[PDB]
């Protein structure tokens, strides 16, 4: 209720990463367009918790993370903080951490999440947008991942989901040249779901998270859970997967739908 | 009959036929389907199982939203229309005899989950697919999940299932959704020719095959002996054994094993 | 020499397997198989190299599949026939599990254990006009476990099956859009295209081309995030020379002269 300070507006305004809610979609934000959303410790430390609000707020079905107007999504990592964090091993081994925490918590948030990506998009930026569920693109955008550039190896949870959207040969020509590449390549690699005209990636994404927003919310998070579980040996008899196809028939949103292709009719679910 | 056999030497056709409604599956379609597939494994004289919807004009409408409220009434009931239509899936995958599915029109719910339990999929231009339960609050189950998968990976299955689109068959063709993408009308002729091409080739080669790859899918290794030893079997049997002497005496092979 | 059948040519940072049969068509003979190993052995021993490729020379072909003058003599016995699926399994082993990246460069006929080579490498390059198929169902055989694993992993069960169970040959067009090549290029440029991307893979650190290929193989054998081995080859990653050379490169605005060998 008390109105701020003036300052302490500005401390959440220039928030290098942030959450916007506006029902029913929630947008991570990345907001560091001085140094084109290069990704740095304040950031991924955010993540885990922007997540959590969203998924915490009934009102919200979506999840978004795009660069907001700062013309990249996210440029890879702050050089700035190289000194630091990496000056000891320590420091190394907790950025390492942290950073895996966060596309942890993107990846396995029980809402979906969105990526739309405009221009750069390389580095940490490509990890984030492989955490995400789905990915739109405009034309223009530029991705690539480059540890190799730098003598380090691209971790295994990043490497296990570039592996699982493009497959063997893509990962490694990827990450043994650590080159940049087109949208136009990333969209034939597999690398993204959606391929739009430079400047309405971010409108598309939200047309796009519209559709999954009308469905069945309980569908939705379901199939995400099932596909997850099936991703990390899960199988047909596995007692989790057949209870949660079970549960499919006992929930609020399932009477409505049945009622809905009987009457061809728009569903109006409720699980929220 | 709503799904039946026809025997054509060497080929056998589950052929779907309830037009009124479009091929939607319904529960005696279901029930009725492992025992067709293994009437075709048993019956020596067919290679190659194919399934398609006959001249209904579709492939299937997925299950019977007529039947919904009788099978999924109760907790008891739905666990039963769920392991029925499971069964009716992996009877299909798992068949010994390699399954073809011939699609077009409509291929949408279980229409979509019969398609990718096939082992190949040939589709005609017009053929629209989807995949349906966020429509109605129910889930896609794990085998059918698993499928869908394989064929098409993580991003391409989210967009599937999480916004139930409709979708045509030249882009289930890019998403690698089915395998071969013919004129309007021809699919079944296509898969026809098709299953004569396998159906040449020594049919123990085709089986080993299906059966190591289903192995290799579900955790077999190099070093797994049932790997190793069907890799053996291949010197041993009566096909390698015409094979082998047919090159010797310069022959074209005719295979014997069924 | 060059009447050897199969050979090794070092040219830093690159080492070249050349098939040079072509008289067959660089039909694999046991000869070939049971050399491979220890090129492969060569090749990662030699600090100057980096990169492997795998080409067929100037036979036109890439590997026409197996050399039908054999087949009396190693499908004779039983034995005789276990013995040459160890050799051949050891060489395409070998291959995949090679420290230092393995890329095939194809041009002309890639069938039965060409296909196996090229999918035992890391990566595919290919010019129009190269045939691919593999025809053990044509023989009556069974494509092994670790080969159809491979072609499993890279084009998927439904592709897999059709290649297969019609043993057909196919255009690399068509192996293009099926994901059973990496790359397609013009006709008779597979080799210099494989050259220059070989090029590009050289001059980042070798330290982390190694490391990348062992993550990806222990991906894709079981290993999760957090598997120890895993873990542990992810932190080594801030422990090696080259690190210590790309940091030092990225904040002197500088190129890298990486030094792990």
């Amino acid at each position: 209720v008390d109105l701020g300070t003036e300052n302490l507006y500005f401390q959440s305004m220039t928030l290098p990463i942030r959450l916007d809610i506006a029902a029913p979609l929630a947008e991570i934000v990345l907001n560091k367009p001085e140094r084109r959303n290069a990704l740095s410790v304040d950031m991924w430390a955010a993540i885990p918790g922007l997540v959590a609000e969203a998924n915490a707020n009934p009102d919200v079905k979506l999840i978004l993370i795009h660069g907001g107007d700062a013309g990249a999504f996210a440029a890879g990592a702050d050089i700035s903080e190289f000194e630091t964090i990496y000056a000891t091993e320590d420091a190394a081994k907790a950025s390492g951490q942290r950073i895996a925490q966060a596309l942890d918590a993107i990846e396995n948030s029980e809402k979906p999440v969105i990526a739309a990506i405009e221009g750069a998009c390389v580095g940490g930026g490509v990890s984030l947008a492989m955490a995400a569920d789905l990915r739109v693109a405009g034309e223009g955008a530029k991705f690539g991942v480059t540890p190799g550039k730098l003598g380090l190896v691209y971790p295994a949870g990043d490497t296990r989901r570039l592996l699982a959207a493009v497959g063997p040969g893509a990962t490694k020509d990827i990450l043994f040249t650590g080159r940049i590449f087109t949208a136009g390549e990333a969209k034939s690699l597999g690398l993204i779901d959606r391929l739009v005209e430079k400047g309405t990636a971010l409108e598309a994404a939200r047309v796009w998270a519209g559709e999954i927003a009308a469905i069945s919310q309980w569908s939705v998070r379901a199939t995400k859970r099932m596909i997850r579980g099936l991703q990390t040996g899960w199988t047909d008899e596995t007692p989790e997967a057949q209870s949660l196809f079970l549960n499919g028939f006992a929930n609020e949103d399932f009477k409505e739908g049945y009622r809905a292709f009987l009457d061809k009719r728009p569903a109006k679910f409720t699980y929220r």
